[PDB]
């Protein structure tokens, strides 16, 4: 009862599926393992959908509950949450789209297996099902897309009742009366909104000095703490979490100290989210019996066509070296099969935006100001605020920038970053010209529509490369 | 000083003297002083900006963004998030207030830019007196002088008239008057189906109103829109409501003694006479370059049939120091055409290359959906003759749009058959109209489809469908459709 394969796929996040799909059509016999009972992985099931989709209604809820809708003569006698609807619209988007990969699994003839994958030879792997039960794949190619988890916050042990990872943040019940959310990266920032719009007492509590996690510029960090601060969303940056302790009462005491020492302090809530990193998951695979070692962080070493030690057996997404991002995956899946099929393999980990779903929001692509310092790069910033932008001022919703770093000499756009409406759409005109190795004069020269947002980006590059904007 | 109003009438010297405060001209005033010329800035109107701040871009934007959120607030929408709401009420004055804030913000930041680049301000009409020579006419009879090397006419667009109905901006309205309607009408015609028509008629629609646009031509929004996308267009705002007559002919207006107008109407033909009643009637058949009073015929300035000024590729007219852009020449008449074309006008003084590829210039409907294009529709490329694969990818698979909810539309790429080159880019659906710039950047580097496909857009966003429409036409398949 063995399959035949050309390339098994163990693993269906976006890396993963998107893998699979791309191998069928390229012609090879193609298979998929997953062990959880949906397709799509972290991000699907428990990552970038579920958390946009309560980002989107909560922002809408914070429209009509406070003075924005008023203030365009849409009035409005009594604004209630429901949030068991709230969380039926966000689990009908995930039903939808993992049903949509079941599909196109079948439209181009991707072979679904269930069941928790291991390698159990050079050409083999073995699938056992829940109930025991095991599908051998005898298979050319190996692609482990196996993806991530949480990393766990030692000493705190977390249950998805009081002690919550994103998993449980995405499905409370209940409106928490205060949360604290251990860990202001993207995530932690995410999901804090969502529930400060909602009706929580949210503090994030942070190691390190800034918000937004690794690689953000430094000053658009600081305008949009100070942003989040306005809208509630509290913080205690610098400080050290020591421990929690759940209470007999039902509730937790965070103990915190700064985080260089001293100012030991207990701040009690009912829900906390412990949300300090995702890291490699590779656990029962059969990585070391065959030898293929992993580095220190726990990632599977690959070769520039994602090849292990074992030329026959790759890795691509979560699980590799790189942003942990789902585009970053999905694209890595896709040369990676390319790559297979004998063309060329090339990503460029500069050109990978990231984006941040707030209200506003922040996405940037290429190297911020502390980088470029790093690297002794001879720079100059073009900065144009949305307060001076048509369409944002014809919104009435004008928080922000977006700010532009370019090369002296040449002229080429070396990053660009942005805090405001539109920024997680707008980052992708920014991809397109890092890609493409623009120059700010090129995109200054860009006829954007008017009223747009995008104008902004034309604007603050033109302040770059000429010195000055038309607009401010 | 930087004004020169009623009283200020001393004769002026200037190296670049624009006349109108458009898009195009206050634009290229700002950039003229910025490259060192002695600038000055005619106009004739309380306000600067022009009709694209006035009563154009500006109060139209604004009032498609209210009237949507009302639509989602007081529809489906928001109660499908949880959202619940006892009554949701229009109050239409404040809509109108919040449009009105937008203007006069804007309309006092251009006052601004002005004084911060040393622009000189003169309030008043002016008229080309001589070849280095403009002379302005104040409210209070008064005249001042401006002797300058160059002249750029700025001087933009009216709406054109419809013989035999006369806009009286009461119950018969321009774009002008439907923009600060008092009250919501229970029945609007519109005639004309073009952008500024079916975006006017989309946002009464929404606030409560009954529309019917009549168009004599076949199809809605106006020329060059692809026909396939302006038919899924078509079908998307009849469910939402709109009603449309195309291929259909006004041959006549009344205005009645229950204060109701009768529309006569017929098969663009001949034929099928009928007449249609409402309370409002929106006339918006077109605009039209405006040149009235400005001098030209005594220079030797002829126009066009159309009433443009023929320019050549630097924008001088026919005398080589006086120049013109904007809604009075050939071209689109759009804000970010004009702009464009004033910039590089005055650089072009300023002795660089002047260079503008039409072909490059966007196009947006601010509908919801919206509407967004640029390059060549499939029937510009049948007839010029050029050879073209299509990729397609529908908003209802992309995980932004269906996370969200709002799943209407599809890109649609043109590609060159032998080459990938993209030559066309055609959007309807959510964030179209931000979406196109990025087709616009990819068509300046002449960009294939595999170009755009290998981008790395982020997840999950809008963008991510008009990557995977070109890699639909560059590879022939989608990853996600
Ligand atoms: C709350 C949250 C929000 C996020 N939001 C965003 C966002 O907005 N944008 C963004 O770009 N990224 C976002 N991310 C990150 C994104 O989810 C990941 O980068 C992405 O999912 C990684 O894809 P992957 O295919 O490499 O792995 P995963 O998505 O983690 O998929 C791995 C899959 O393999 C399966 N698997 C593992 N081992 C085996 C085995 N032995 N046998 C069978 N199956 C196995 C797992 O069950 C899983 O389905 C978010 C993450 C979280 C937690
Ligand atoms: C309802 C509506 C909505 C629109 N929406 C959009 C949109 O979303 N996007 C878009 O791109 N375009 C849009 N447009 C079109 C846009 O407004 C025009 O394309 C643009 O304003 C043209 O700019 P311009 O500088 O050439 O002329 P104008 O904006 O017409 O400005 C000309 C100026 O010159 C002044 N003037 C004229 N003659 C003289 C004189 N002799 N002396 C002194 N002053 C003089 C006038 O008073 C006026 O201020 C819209 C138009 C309308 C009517």
């Amino acid at each position: 009862q063995p399959i035949d394969a050309d390339v098994t796929v163990i693993g269906s996040g976006p890396g993963g599926y998107v893998a699979a799909i791309k191998a069928a059509q390229l012609g090879f016999k193609t298979v998929c393992i997953e062990k959880n009972e949906t397709l799509g992985g972290t991000c699907l099931n428990v990552g970038c959908i579920p958390s946009k989709a309560l980002l989107n209604n909560s922002h809408y809820y914070h429209m009509a509950h406070g003075k924005d809708f008023a203030s365009r003569g849409i009035e409005m006698s009594e604004v209630r949450l429901n949030l068991d609807k709230m969380m039926e619209q966000k689990s009908t988007a995930v039903k939808a789209l993992t049903g949509g990969i079941a599909h196109l699994f079948k439209q181009n003839k991707v072979v679904h297996v269930n069941g928790y994958g291991k390698i159990t030879g050079k050409n083999q792997v073995t699938a056992t099902k829940a109930d025991g039960g095991t599908q051998v794949i005898d298979t050319k190619n190996i692609l482990i897309a196996t993806g991530s988890e949480v990393t766990p916050f030692p000493g705190i042990t977390i249950d998805e009742d009081t002690i919550v990872s994103s998993t449980g943040a995405l499905s409370l019940k209940k409106v928490p009366e205060k949360m604290v959310v251990i860990g202001a990266g993207v995530i932690g920032v995410e999901l804090g909104s969502v529930w400060q719009r909602l009706g929580a007492d949210v503090t994030a509590v942070e190691f390190l000095g800034h918000v937004g996690g690794v690689g953000i510029d430094m000053e658009i960090s600081k305008n949009f703490q100070r942003i989040l601060q306005k809208q509630g969303f509290k913080f205690k940056l610098n400080t050290k979490v020591t421990g929690a302790t759940k209470k007999s009462d039902g509730k937790i005491d965070v103990s915190i100290e700064a985080a260089s020492g001293g100012k030991a302090e207990v701040i009690t809530c009912d829900v906390l989210l412990v949300c300090i990193g995702r890291r490699p998951f590779t656990k029962n695979l059969g990585l070391e019996e065959l030898g293929i070692e992993l580095d220190p962080r726990g990632r599977i070493p690959v070769n520039t066509r994602f090849q292990t030690k074992i030329p026959n057996i790759y890795a691509i997404g979560d699980v590799v070296a790189g942003p942990m991002l789902a585009h970053k995956a999905e694209d890595e899946g896709i040369i990676c099969v390319e790559g297979m099929a004998g063309g060329a393999v090339h990503i460029d980990y500069n050109c990978v935006p990231s984006v941040i779903y707030t209200h506003p929001e922040v996405a940037w692509v290429g190297k911020s100001e502390e980088q470029l310092k790093e690297e002794g790069i001879e720079y100059k910033v073009g900065k144009f605020p949305f307060a001076a932008n048509s369409r944002a001022k014809t919104n009435a919703d004008t928080d922000g920038m977006v700010k532009i770093l370019g090369q002296k000499s040449t002229d080429r756009v070396l990053g660009a970053h942005i805090l405001g409406p539109g920024a997680g759409e707008m980052v992708n005109e920014a991809a397109l010209a890092l890609e493409y190795g623009a120059s700010c004069e090129d995109i200054a020269r860009v006829c954007h529509a008017h009223p747009t947002l995008s104008e902004a980006f034309g604007e603050a590059n033109l302040a770059a490369s000429f010195g000055k904007s038309i607009n401010f």
